[PDB]
């Protein structure tokens, strides 16, 4: 019948629901702590940067494949580095305060990572790939939800040192993403204003994702490092499965790799400068 | 030709933009002490109510719920938004006609925003879908404004009224979007403008001391317009108003009873 991916999806969605309900219940039993505010601001920055990129498509009505390969390589490189330096490693530091240090902390983050990958892997396998247009639009609007989620997760401590570099890196990555989303939507056949409209709307999952992110991470002390892994795993999958294969659209692999390494090193700079 | 509605809409949208930017700037640069946790809890509740409605996919039982919500919404507009807005403005400029002016500005802007948003609701489906989803934005904003101070005594009554409103609206939005699958999906997505709107509602109400009573009037004026121009007259499309008339009476009376606990 079905692969174990279906069981992974079910257990990951159940885990997300359990984490999110634990968040709500705790938020219904605790008071006077800011940590929603920066997650909201960071998600709003994500929306605004995604809109800025999309609006550039109105004039730059198409770009060379070399530019696409460069742009999405840069986007991929930023988000792989951000998953490592701003999610996984601070998750291991956080889980090191509770059950670790040492591999007890790694088990908590690996539980996160597996849930994040199995969620996104399951969601992809339940796309059939009644039109490409509607399936692709649905895919696009949801695409930024793990980016919001990473924002809200990283800010769930209120810590500028963790959330600001990731949010800056996502915000910077959102401009290529929103532009490339808008131009892809045009190429599918939507009028450019309708394509740019949907691309702007895709940024609304970045605030909404940041609400989900601050939720799932708040219910209990280990829900934070679990959610750090979950956001990292969801991002890592989405980068490896959505973004990176679109960086080879006409074989400009050198251009794509220069973008990747530039984005990776830029994210390392952002964390070194803002952390 | 284009009446003063065009001016009033544009000036009120500029007011929303101004208020929101002031709230952002205060958040980024002030010792901001605004409450937003309850607002996103209330906005998520509004989404969930709108989703449940869409998953419900004669009209007289819906007219009963629409009348009941409308009653709850009018009472919450008066007792939860306008009067604590007047008390808030009475902490700064008033009491008396000075405090009344600050809330009346809010009420005007709120009314004018909705009066303009209604203006445009062939493939005109795109404009219908746009207006459909955005209709939940002011509902979100009112929730956010009601929770901006963290008073459960204010945020719970209004958010309940809007959540009860959201159940018939979810069904109505799905049904008015007409298989049902992508229509109910878009109805579920429409509910997501209430969490988003609740962030906007907290934002506009936060830049400066008077931004709270202005936004309380703005929330109240928008929701009163929604009731007076949409939710109530939607009944007379079906049968007669009577069942919603009893809904209006009962919902209004219940709300002020719960306020008198």
């Amino acid at each position: 019948s079905h692969p174990l991916i279906t069981l992974g999806l079910a257990a990951s969605a159940a885990g997300v629901v359990l984490l999110l309900v634990a968040g709500i219940v705790n938020a219904l039993t605790g008071e006077n702590r800011v940590h929603v505010g920066y997650a909201v601001l960071g998600g709003a920055a994500g929306f605004a940067a995604t809109a800025l990129g999309a609006l550039m498509a109105l004039g730059l009505r198409a770009i060379s494949a070399r530019t696409q390969d460069a742009m999405l390589g840069f986007a991929a490189g930023m988000m792989l580095a951000a998953s490592a330096f701003s999610l996984i490693l601070p998750g291991l530091d956080a889980a090191g305060t509770i059950v670790g240090p040492g591999p007890a902390a790694a088990a908590v983050v690996a539980l996160g990572l597996g849930l994040g990958v199995l969620l996104m892997l399951g969601l992809d396998y339940f796309t059939p790939h009644v039109n490409r247009v509607w399936l692709f639009v649905l895919t696009i609007i949801l695409h930024n939800l793990p980016e919001g989620m990473a924002i809200g997760v990283s800010f769930a401590t209120g810590d500028l040192r963790i959330g600001l570099p990731l949010t800056s890196a996502i915000a910077i990555q959102d401009v290529p993403e929103g532009l490339a989303v808008a131009l892809a939507l045009r190429a599918v056949g939507l009028p450019i204003g309708r394509a740019v409209l949907v691309a702007v709307a895709s940024g609304l999952m970045e605030p909404l994702g940041a609400l989900v992110g601050v939720g799932i991470s708040s219910g209990f002390a280990l829900a934070y490092p679990i959610s750090m892994g979950l956001a990292a795993g969801a991002m890592i999958f989405v980068v490896s499965h959505e973004v990176i294969p679109e960086t080879h659209r006409n074989g400009h692999e050198t251009t794509a790799t220069v973008g990747l390494m530039a984005g990776f090193a830029l994210m390392m700079f952002l964390d070194t400068a803002l952390g």
